[PDB]
Parts: structure tokens; sequence; C-alpha cells
């Protein structure tokens, strides 16, 4: 079952933005959105595809764990942490595209075609060159589907190995105190119109998981901790964080 609750409409509308919000509240098998139309309409991934790009770099070898270092290849680009040697974990922090390129090349077409078929990931469309094609390629997700991937995941379903998942989902970790925790990732879609940022994962909580998935307008970097922040009100207004 869901529900559409256009209330927090207001949370895109008082930052002069549009979006969606989607949440699942996974004890009671319910889901709430702003949007329905909007959380069903499918955009480019971009950095929000590291997660099933890690779990099938890790799970054909192509990352041996989360320690394993990618030195930089000295190549100075525009932003400052890419310009450094990572491990799958500061690569998801960081969110470094070429990092995450080099593993593309290495799983290559065939089996990157594969797994997504497995993971039921998206449109499953990897068209375009195999090291961009997330970033303006013809793969495509919606937030709803950013939600069932997310949820496989969760419960260790997808069709790798549980080790893989529980690598992937260390290296998603955001957020945790004493009141809950996040595993999410971000992602900044620019190369095609229209211009979007994403903000997927999870909250914690003692007895339940609240998994959510955002997209929002981004026509330029400036609002970027809109992500985030318009996520975390929607999760403040329904009283799943204080
Ligand atoms: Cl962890």
């Amino acid at each position: 079952e869901w529900q559409e609750n256009k209330s927090w409409n207001a949370h895109f509308t008082e930052h002069k933005s549009q979006g969606v919000v989607v949440l699942w509240n996974e004890n009671k098998q319910q889901g709430f959105t702003n949007n329905l139309k909007r959380a069903n309409q499918a955009f480019l991934p971009a950095s929000t595809f590291k997660i099933p790009n890690s779990l099938i770099a890790l799970d054909l070898g192509v990352v041996k764990d989360e320690h394993q270092v990618f030195k930089w290849d000295g190549q100075t680009r525009d932003i400052a942490t890419w310009n450094r040697d990572h491990n799958l974990i500061t690569a998801m922090k960081y969110s470094v595209v070429p990092v995450y390129q080099e593993f593309a090349r290495q799983i290559g077409e065939a089996r990157m075609s594969k797994m997504l078929h497995a993971f039921d990931y998206g449109n499953e469309d990897i068209s375009g060159n195999v090291d961009s094609f997330w970033l303006d390629g013809g793969i495509r997700i919606s937030a709803t589907e950013q939600i069932s991937f997310l949820r496989k995941l969760y419960h260790n379903k997808l069709h790798v190995s549980e080790r893989s998942q529980r690598i992937v989902k260390q290296a998603m970790l955001t957020e945790a105190n004493g009141d809950y925790i996040i595993r999410a990732k971000t992602g900044y879609s620019t190369r095609i119109e229209p211009k979007i940022g994403w903000w997927v994962g999870w909250v914690e909580l003692d007895d339940n998981v609240w998994f959510f998935a955002m997209n929002m307008d981004m026509p330029t970097s400036d609002g970027l901790g809109l992500r985030q922040a318009i996520t975390k009100e929607v999760l403040k207004q329904e009283k799943i964080i204080p």
C-alpha cells in the first residue's frame, strides 16, 4: 500500500526547488511520498550507482576488500579529494568517480549488464560507454526502484555474496548516534537534463528500518546540501528522527 502526502511539498517549496521524497516503513510494509508520479519517474542514477558498482566489483574480485588501496593516477582533477589515494570507504565518502570508472572498465560490459539484470536494477540498460553510462548513458532508475533495490541489499537478498553486501553497507555508513544510523549514498546528475540530486538509503532504528529515496532539481551545485536537509525535515516531521 502507498499513500501520497503533498504536505511535504512545502519542504521543497520553502527552498525554491522541486523534488520527491519516498519513505518505506519496513515493519508495516507501507510507502509514503509527496508525489506519486515523480516517485516513479526514472532518472540517471549518477553516483548512487556506486552502490551496485561496488557490489559487483567486490563479488567479481575486482576489489579485494574495503582496505584495498586505489592509487591516484596523478591526473589533477577539480575535486581536491579525488587527487589522492582511496579505498572503498573513502571512494564512496568522497564519491570518487575516477575510481569507479576503473571498476566498471575491469568489470566489463558483459558482466555489468548481467549483474544489473540479476539486481533488477532500474531499466537494466548500460547503453553508452562502460566507464560513464551511469553519468550520461542510458541507465535509468526511479526513487521507488531505488527502494526495492536497497531493501534487497538490507536483507542480503541480492545475487551476490553476503560478504559483498555487508562490505557495501559498511561503506554506505553516513551518520550514527544514540538515536539512529543512516546508511546512504548521494547522487549528482548534470550531464543530462533535468539536473538532479539524489539521496537514497535507510534509517536504522532500534525496532524498525525506514528506507528513503529522494531526488530534487539541482540547477547549480549551490543547493547540494538540500538533498540531506530536506530528507531530514521529512524524517523529523514524521517523527522518525528527533
Ligand atoms: Cl557498519
